[PDB]
């Protein structure tokens, strides 16, 4: 409808204005108190912090510049910050501040205290079809938004979907997202979620996000992903094969949607045909979904996470607490000039 077309046109206008003139240097480290490490690893660290003047809580992503260079993530890190400062959608975590110092890059995001979808899925075992469909509808709308801005997300998985105080999804981690007109070539993502054309080193497009949605829906409704194996090489052989097995408790409508999202031939995959996202939105598995009410956050969620307040960390896990050190000399200044 014309209302959807005009919404997406305005969404693109507003993205492009911030994309062409990015914000920079909007806070500094000694404006915050450090509380607790919420995650660590290949993505850097994420730390719960509290702003010393306002009292607000934030999730601060800290990247070590020297390690970013050695791991060949310079362009990806610049992508992440430039995109996050330019987007705006109900199901994306908001970037509030960004800055850099002699040693590190910092992205200060809103703190979502309900935890990762991954934790709740593994605790309950599997989600009922109505519960999985509620989350899936939010991802469909989010990808419609991102793809209309020429953005590919490239890291869909349960660990990257946080559950908020209303029971709705907020997507975090734009480390692999990129603005792409046409094809792109970089090997990235997490093994269980990679489309065949990534594994085969082809030039690929936004259809890889719709494949990943198929993997997510299967995992939410079954409790485990469709191409599971013990080692990555064995996972890749299953992905390229073009065969899956569905649990008997899956409905016929769910099986039909999944066969069309998990289509090995990218030219035949739902989301990538002449009708685009509407082949997904109009599928029988989504017949009960009120797309407008979901966007407006007017549907009652299947469950609300248990937590005590905006600073509660009980839904995240425990990590060794390490220093945030800042060298007396500047490191890698030229490489990160635009950050
Ligand atoms: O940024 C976060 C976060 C971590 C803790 C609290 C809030 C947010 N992530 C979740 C875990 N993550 C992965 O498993 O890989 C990507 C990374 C993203
Ligand atoms: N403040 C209150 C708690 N929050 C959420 O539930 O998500 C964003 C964050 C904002």
């Amino acid at each position: 409808q014309e209302s959807v077309k005009e919404f997406l046109a305005k969404a693109k206008e507003e993205f492009l204005k911030k994309w062409e003139s990015p914000s920079q240097n909007t806070a500094q480290l000694d404006h915050f108190d450090r509380i607790k490490t919420l995650g660590t690893g290949s993505f850097g660290r994420v730390m719960l912090v509290k702003h010393k003047e306002t009292g607000n809580h934030y999730a601060m992503k800290i990247l070590d510049k020297q390690k970013v260079v050695k791991l060949k993530q310079i362009e990806h890190t610049l992508n992440e910050k430039r995109i996050l400062q330019a987007v705006n959608f109900p199901f994306l975590v908001k970037l509030e501040f960004s800055f850099k110092d002699n040693s590190n890059l910092y992205m200060v995001m809103e703190y979502v205290p309900g935890g990762e979808m991954f934790s709740h899925l593994r605790r309950i075992g599997r989600f009922s079809e109505p519960h999985a469909r509620f989350y899936a509808a939010q991802i469909v709308l989010t990808f419609e938004y991102l793809h209309s801005l020429d953005l590919i997300y490239r890291d869909l998985k349960p660990e990257n979907l946080l559950i908020d105080q209303q029971g709705y999804i907020q997507v975090t981690d734009f480390g692999f997202a990129k603005r792409v007109k046409g094809r792109t070539w970089t090997l990235c993502g997490t093994p269980e979620y990679l489309a065949p054309e990534i594994i085969l080193s082809k030039g690929y497009n936004k259809a890889v996000d719709w494949w990943a949605l198929g993997v997510l829906i299967y995992e939410m409704a079954a409790g485990y992903p469709p191409f599971f194996a013990d080692q990555p090489i064995q996972i890749y052989e299953k992905i390229v094969s073009g065969k899956v097995r569905f649990p008997s408790h899956f409905s016929s409508d769910l099986k039909d949607l999944l066969r069309n999202l998990l289509q090995v031939d990218l030219t035949k995959r739902f989301g990538n045909l002449k009708n685009g996202v509407n082949d997904i939105k109009n599928h029988k598995w989504f017949a009960t979904t009120d797309w407008i009410a979901i966007y407006q956050r007017k549907v009652e969620a299947p469950f609300i996470p248990k937590f005590k307040g905006p600073g509660d960390t009980s839904n995240f896990d425990d990590y060794e607490e390490e220093e945030i050190r800042v060298s007396i000399n500047e490191k890698c200044g030229k490489e990160f000039t635009e950050f």
